[PDB]
């Protein structure tokens, strides 16, 4: 099979639990593993070229407590670092989940998101997003409880590792619901902000 070890990491409390969960098949195939404090989760997308499966590896909350094992980390081929758009701290903490990730595994394509766009009152904007660039990470905004830019992180990440800048998802995986409303106008706003952002580069 054609998997991928996907590490999510990020502070505590900025979503990584509930975004790994939209995925409702990957929820329901999780797979516990209690050695390594881990929920593993079996997100499958379908491409243009057929199937990709993610292996999502989530925490058991550790992450609150310290940082990650070597456990953890090993054999990742892709990663998620997670932030909150509502703390500035979580975003302070990124270069620091960032360092301790490529220190175990050097060369992994990493997306960077910030979540809970969904929250009127944003701390974290556009503008003083600079961590991905110097890094060369690709970067979008998320939001967890209303599927917002869901599948940005894992098509990007598919175009990386199968080496085919095209790749799109032919369909969607049954999602949760969306729980929250993403503000079109809002979604609209960001969007561009980002590409304003990026021109002062
Ligand atoms: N509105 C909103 N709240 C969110 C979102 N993502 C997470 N939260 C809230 O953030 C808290 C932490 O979420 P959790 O998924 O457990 O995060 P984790 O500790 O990083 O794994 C809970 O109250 C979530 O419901 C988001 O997309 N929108
Ligand atoms: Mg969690």
């Amino acid at each position: 099979q054609v998997q991928f070890k996907l590490v999510l990491v990020g502070d505590g409390g900025t979503g990584k639990t509930t975004f790994v969960k939209r995925h409702l098949t990957g929820e329901f195939e999780k797979k516990y593993v209690a050695t390594l404090g881990v929920e593993v989760h079996p997100l499958v997308f379908h491409t243009n070229r057929g199937p990709i499966k993610f292996n999502v590896w989530d925490t058991a909350g550790q992450e609150k407590f310290g940082g990650l094992e070597d456990g953890y980390y090993i054999q990742a081929q892709c990663a998620i670092i997670m932030f909150d758009v509502t703390s500035r701290v979580t975003y302070k903490n990124v270069p620091n989940w960032h360092r301790d990730l490529v220190r175990v595994c050097e060369n992994i394509p990493i997306v960077l998101c910030g979540n809970k766009v969904d929250i009127k009152d944003r701390k974290v904007k556009a503008k003083s997003i600079v961590f991905h660039r110097k890094k060369n990470l690709q970067y979008y905004d998320i939001s967890a409880k209303s599927n917002y830019n869901f599948e940005k992180p894992f098509l990007w990440l598919a175009r990386k590792l199968i080496g085919d800048p095209n790749l799109e998802f032919v369909a969607m995986p049954a999602l949760a619901p969306p729980e929250v409303v993403m503000d079109p106008a809002l979604a609209a706003q960001y969007e561009h902000d980002l590409e304003v952002a990026q021109t002062t580069a």
